């Protein structure tokens, strides 16, 4: 690794940031952006790999950084700003490896809950249920099917740093099936059709892998053919108008409910 | 005549309906915008008063709208965009009259759940929070202090049109502790020191008002103090995003009203 300065938006090095932007940049680095100090700090001792750093403490990350074999550039307040895209930005910015749990390493023991996102679509939405499952306790996110990324600025921003904290998890629809089949969960599906009120549901008895639908379409009968039970929360019309964080808040909250205490 | 129709973007009507992205505008006309011809369908339905619609059942809108006195617009989709400010937006528009219920007339009884959030400030929480409070059967959202406005474009939106279901009143701190301390209420307050566990909280003796903290400072001491009860939430390993945590306690607070 090493350290180097640049103040032009045309440098080779910053065009390459700035690209992380793009779904199709980030794929192809497996890279990521995200901004923050004390998050840099804290990503580094979750174990995750850093390959550029960005900017007293500051000063022993960076050490940190090239040691491990990564680059570090300083920068004006224009060119922090501009690969940010904040007119009033952090000073610091860390660009790590990307990292997905693969789905048969995960094996769920009692006491656990996962919360799988059928083509969940709001990056909004995908990084505050990362965060809340975080708080929440759950051991992971699994993505089924074509998601919205969570590793875009966007997403992981709305995460507040819990991005680094909940593994993830990605799968097409077929292996997120054949997991779920051979991992003995109890699968509580959010579907307005067959339903039970999701406070009777049975959270105790094995490992619960929450599934929710995409915001707008629901789930297929697919995998609503797939759960355990199937679970409502009821409201003040017959209607379904839960945002899709806020129902995976109130789900990830009761099926936790015997295990959270003060 | 009621109905008219606009080509330029220059066109005067065309830069006042764009001037609603001010609050000064805003506010002096007392007016906003939501788009959707299902949403101002249920607008109209719900009885909010249409200053102006802008675009089958759309000809049953406008004749809704020109009865109710409002004016018609017929547009090219180029003007629809530029007052939007959204690629590929709804083909209608309406703007509507601002409606604020004063607290002094809200008189809660039992059964009944209100929202106060203090000095709430970002529109798209705001605007959740609106739409949960609405699912949950709550019967009002109370602004309290100085807040992001509820009929902003942002907040609007993420409504999905329950900004035209519940009703939303605003008070300074003063004539919400005021109101709160003449209405019969028990108050319970998302507040760190001296909580409790939301889930042993009684929520059935009186009228709740769910208080909510600003997203950073949280409570002043002046609204903590009047709280019949601080909550909190449990959590492994304090951080849920405001509107997560208001569903949350919404929906506990209604866990008994609820089937
Ligand atoms: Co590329
Ligand atoms: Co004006």
């Amino acid at each position: 690794g090493q350290v180097k300065e640049v103040t032009s938006l045309t440098n080779p090095i910053v065009k390459d940031i700035r690209a992380l932007t793009q779904k199709k940049h980030r794929d192809e680095t497996r890279s990521f952006m995200a901004e923050g100090l004390k998050l840099v700090i804290d990503a580094l001792d979750l174990g995750w790999k850093i390959k550029t750093l960005v900017y007293p403490q500051v000063e022993q990350v960076a050490a940190k950084t090239v040691a491990r074999g990564g680059l570090v550039l300083e920068v004006n307040e224009k060119v922090i700003s501009t690969i940010t895209r904040r007119d009033n930005p952090q000073m610091v910015v860390g660009i790590f490896e990307q990292r997905y749990s693969p789905l048969r390493d995960i094996h769920p023991q009692e006491g656990e809950t996962y919360v799988a996102l059928d083509r969940v679509r709001d990056p909004g939405n995908l990084g505050t249920i990362i965060r809340t499952a975080d708080a929440a306790g759950a051991s992971g996110i699994i993505l089924v099917g074509e998601t919205t990324d969570p590793f875009s600025l966007e997403t992981v921003r709305a995460t507040m740093g819990s991005v680094f904290a909940i593994p993830i998890a990605r799968a097409n629809t077929e292996d997120f099936i054949r997991w779920q089949r051979a991992a003995g969960v109890q699968v509580v599906a959010t579907h307005l059709a067959g339903s039970v009120d999701y406070r009777t549901i049975d959270y105790k008895s094995k490992p619960v892998v929450l599934l929710m639908g995409n915001e707008q379409a629901g789930l297929p009968v697919e995998l609503a053919r797939e759960a355990g039970a199937l679970a409502r929360i009821p409201q003040a019309g017959r209607a379904d108008s839960l945002n899709l964080a806020i129902a995976t808040g109130i789900m990830l909250f009761e099926a936790r409910r015997h295990l959270l205490s003060l």
